[PDB]
């Protein structure tokens, strides 16, 4: 039985999914979220905090399991500062004509990995790689194959060399185990989408804490990545200071009786507490979603310019897919809807065309552990 260990590393919570899978069965055998501590706009602020948050999970996911957890882990983490990058790497060796082997292949990888690390680049995702032998023909794999001369390109999402290099020293001492890091983003959009909406076109809006979110496929790949920096920390802070009330309070109250739509809400007085907690204040539920529309309709509008630049390179065809904490919010798909006046669906992994996985349905079903399982199906 082989286990694989997933977490991912969000603004306001760090998620833990470990999958299991016989010869072609898959089961969750564990999963937990707990607070993100340490971290502060996509950079650890705090590490001390940090690795104890990290350390926190991997005890909760040991003690669900009742096992040692060691087996290399697949780690993803927020940031607006991903980006897409083509990197050509050339080798040339002649006249004699060589067979492309796996030695050289990777080699030559390295080379690509050297020259975006010099541009202060990283790459988490090589999604793409096109063989160019003796400056005639294409091909998608170059092994067993001869040339006189190869030229790779490379396609990839990167990270800032720095921002890399914060996360994979502080989670090399807390996981002690092997790790690769991936881009939250990419990885949503693998555990969300099904093969035919990365072939034909999709734009997937993760509706995060800090900000939004924004990746489109085509062909099977990335093909554009973005963000809009408002998300529902925003929407949350919205609330609080127009009732008048915490963070915890304004939060409770989105969840609980908060709606992306306003315009159709009945008559529904509702109480909270003040910032005392203990003066009683009264509003409701129309009242409560305006203030949530409002902001989302921002975020949606905002969002709507990465959708037509994309409309204008082909995500027409798939229309939209809300991912993240936000895509929760009660009909959220109709606001989002009329803002991009195209199909929009809820992504959770359970939607998605992936291996369906056996007692998972809860987290399988939640738009928020979507990277969770995307790290995996990779």
């Amino acid at each position: 039985t082989v286990f694989y260990t997933s977490i991912d590393i969000g603004s306001r919570y760090i998620k833990g999914l470990v999958l299991g899978k016989r010869d072609q069965e898959w089961e969750a055998l564990a999963f937990s979220s707990v607070k993100s501590r340490g971290l502060d706009e996509g950079e650890i602020k705090d590490a001390i905090a940090f690795k104890e948050s990290v350390n926190t999970l991997l005890k909760e996911l040991e003690e669900q399991l009742q096992k040692s957890l060691r087996s290399d882990f697949v780690i993803s983490f927020s940031s607006v500062s991903f980006e897409r990058e083509d990197t050509v790497i050339e080798r040339d060796f002649g006249e004699e004509k060589r067979s492309i082997t796996l030695d050289i292949l990777s080699e030559m990888q390295s080379e690509a990995l050297e020259k975006l690390k010099e541009n202060g680049k990283t790459p988490l995702h090589i999604f793409s790689k096109r063989y160019l032998l003796d400056d005639e023909r294409i091909v998608f794999n170059p092994l067993d194959m001869k040339a006189s001369k190869i030229a790779i390109e490379y396609t990839s999402i990167v990270v800032p060399l720095k921002v890399y290099e914060m996360f994979y020293n502080f989670l090399q001492d807390t996981v002690k185990s092997p790790f690769q890091l991936k881009s939250s983003l990419v990885s949503t959009a693998e555990g969300v989408l099904t093969t035919p909406e990365k072939d034909r076109g999709v734009v997937v809006v993760n509706l995060g804490y800090n900000f939004t979110g924004l990746i489109a496929y085509k062909n099977g790949v990335p093909i554009k990545i973005s963000y809009v920096p408002v998300g529902m920390k925003h929407v949350i802070k919205d609330v609080s200071a127009v009732l008048d009330t915490s963070f915890e309070e304004s939060e409770r109250l989105i969840i609980t009786h908060g709606n992306a739509v306003y315009n159709d809400l009945k008559e529904e007085e509702i109480q909270y507490r003040g910032l005392d907690g203990n003066t009683i204040k009264t509003t409701t539920a129309k009242k409560l979603s305006v203030i949530i529309h409002a902001r989302l309709r921002e975020i949606m509008s905002k969002s709507k310019k990465f959708f037509r630049e994309v409309e204008a390179k082909i995500g027409i065809p798939g229309g939209v897919v809300l991912t993240g904490g936000g895509a929760k919010i009660p009909r959220i798909n109709e606001l989002a809807t009329e803002v991009f006046k195209s199909p929009v669906r809820t992504g959770c992994y359970a939607n998605s065309d992936r291996p369906s996985i056996i007692n998972a349905d809860e987290v399988a079903n939640d738009p928020s552990f979507a990277a969770a399982f995307g790290n995996v199906f990779a």
